[PDB]
């Protein structure tokens, strides 16, 4: 997260991160045994690891679960990023708490204009790397279709939204992917692709939640 603050600690209790020797990608917990996060964050001997804060040191409210199984939506185009979207089940249920907790799908897309809370452990510099331990938090509004457009012409489906701010200086970032876009209460997006990160003109590209629901939930009540 480039420009945010510092959560603090277990304030952001959904936010998972995914990993395989090391962070590579955030998720949402959206119920006791399911995490989604960006398809483009697949990979075999992932770890979920939740009620993390510090990634590097071990707090006392984590929990570590392996995934047994992952579904990658089945119209996920890598070139694209059109339907980057993905939900793993955990081998065994997360014991849900004040530290570990499920956020709620969307009944209604959001609009442009509505005020959204982005987090993760990406990179913080928008030239540079500088990785933070723990959690960041970003303020930011939906912006309207099109200043996405305009910013990615011929690349923004009506699977996908821009967050952020248009004057650069605020974004999310690599080591943020696949991590959650909340808005009112409900996961609104999840933290895709974008050119460099906090650039002017260049703002976040998320994956619009709402129109995945129906799909989430017929898929987790036959896996
Ligand atoms: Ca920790």
């Amino acid at each position: 997260i480039v420009g945010g603050y510092t959560c603090g600690a277990n304030t952001v209790p959904y936010q998972v991160s995914l990993n395989s020797g090391y962070h590579f990608c955030g998720g949402s917990l959206i119920n006791s045994q399911w995490v989604v996060s960006a398809a483009h964050c697949y990979k075999s001997g992932i770890q979920v690891r939740l009620g993390e804060d510090n990634i590097n040191v071990v707090e006392g409210n984590e929990q570590f679960i392996s995934a047994s199984k992952s579904i990658v939506h089945p119209s996920y185009n890598s070139n694209t990023l059109n339907n980057d979207i993905m939900l793993i089940k955990l081998k065994s249920a997360a014991s849900l708490n004040s530290r570990v907790a499920s956020i709620s799908l969307p009944t209604s897309c959001a609009s442009a204009g509505t005020q959204c809370l982005i987090s993760g452990w990406g990179n913080t510099k928008s030239s540079g790397t500088s990785y933070p331990d723990v959690l960041k938090c970003l303020k930011a509004p939906i912006l309207s279709d099109s200043s996405c457009k305009s910013a990615y012409p011929g690349q923004i489906t009506s699977n996908m939204f821009c967050a952020g701010y248009l004057e650069g200086g605020k974004d999310s970032c690599q080591g943020d992917s696949g991590g959650p876009v909340v808005c009112s209460g409900k996961l609104q997006g999840i933290v895709s692709w974008g050119s460099g990160c906090a650039q002017k003109n260049k703002p976040g590209v998320y994956t619009k939640v709402c129109n995945y629901v129906s799909w989430i939930k017929q898929t987790i009540a036959s896996n």
